């Protein structure tokens, strides 16, 4: 059997969402690291796989699947032993899709608006409005957490997506525990997963440390 | 019937309008004026804690978020799956495109427009305009076929066109740099319901942003 290949970078939040999902599904990924600093994502071959030139990208026996949310849905749909991680039911699926688009359109987008300029454009200071954009995202997430998980009272791929970015950005933009108790309670649930630290926690800590290090290098230049 | 809590100038609302027209559905549109904070009432927070439009009410079934709404409508009301495939591989291509729209096209549109519309902004910072230019290039490269995914119309087209048609009225989209985007726009514009469901609101929102920008400068 052809083993699954993930074009990936462990410090990348969307890549870690897929790693979490693969662990939950009992899948083993062959990880191929893609160095963005040396433009490994901008080779002709990579751009052929993904014209938007982002990681993660999955190669499943020749079938190329781009984009973390799409990859997770694909993996649950194809390999899941049940639909617990991503419901096939019309209404619950719609709740999950809404949450996944909140992650791409709000959580990750705003994370990137803060981190990208530091990592790729010599940024040495985070503009106040962009930090506040993230604070606003924390509040939106806090209000989304009406139940134990992002959607309902059991773990789903919406949790993997949201935690991958929240765990990263909270190491750069302070997330006040007195303001957002539900986010921290939810993080605690996810941290109890045996695969959480290896699939996500480690890389979330690593990326925040890298962002802060680069920001300081840039400031001290 | 089908109720949409909506604002015609809003790109994600117009994506749903396009989708409903394609499905032959009639929406009862209930306007929510974001400018006067009608989205921040307790009742609206009840339907959607993230306080955004669009929200669909389908005989009491509440569905938030434009992409989720379109998938829901096609799944429940489509005569077939043309607009959103149930097949594993094509569905994944569609999902990737929909998340490109939310995470890149709409996010960057909002990063330009929101400060002007809601925060008294009178400027578009160079870096944010450039962020949109980069989005145009990403879209141009995504268009390897006649539509966003494949060679027939899907909800990924509705999502992407709703935001592209809006932001191009604020951040110039050079036809010499982006010929494929223009070719694709023409395919969407040829739909008999395009102007009513999307084109009009796209023009209105661009005018709104430019007008407010100048008012704020005074
Ligand atoms: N919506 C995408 C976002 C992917 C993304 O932006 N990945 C970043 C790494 S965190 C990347 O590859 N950037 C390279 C580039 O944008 O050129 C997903 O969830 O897969
Ligand atoms: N991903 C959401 C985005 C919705 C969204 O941001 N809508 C804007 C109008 S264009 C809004 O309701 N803003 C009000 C707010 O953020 O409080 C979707 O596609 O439905």
């Amino acid at each position: 059997m052809t083993k699954l290949i993930l074009y990936t970078l462990h410090v990348s939040p969307p890549c870690r969402a897929v790693e979490l999902c693969a662990k939950a599904l009992g899948l083993e990924l062959e990880q191929k690291t893609v160095n963005l600093l040396t433009k490994e994502h901008l080779t002709p071959e990579f751009m052929k796989m993904n014209p938007q030139h982002t990681v993660p990208v999955l190669d499943d026996n020749g079938t190329i699947v781009c984009e973390s949310h799409a990859i997770m849905i694909y993996l649950v749909s194809k390999y899941g032993k049940d639909d617990s991680l991503y419901s096939k039911e019309l209404v619950k699926q719609a709740k999950l899709n809404a949450a996944l688009h909140f992650e791409s359109g709000v959580l990750f987008a705003r994370l990137r608006f803060v981190c990208e300029p530091i990592l790729f454009a010599g940024g040495s200071e985070i503009p106040a409005d962009r930090a506040e954009y993230v604070q606003k995202a924390y509040q939106l997430l806090e209000d989304t957490l009406v139940d134990d998980y992002i959607v309902g009272n059991s773990l789903t791929i919406a949790d993997f997506s949201c935690v991958s970015s929240v765990s990263s950005i909270m190491g750069v933009i302070p997330m006040d525990k007195e303001k957002f108790p539900k986010i921290y309670g939810w993080l605690d649930r996810l941290k109890a997963l045996p695969y959480y630290e290896a699939a996500n926690g480690s890389g979330a800590e690593q990326v925040a440390q890298f962002v802060l290090s680069q920001k300081e290098k840039n400031a001290q230049k």
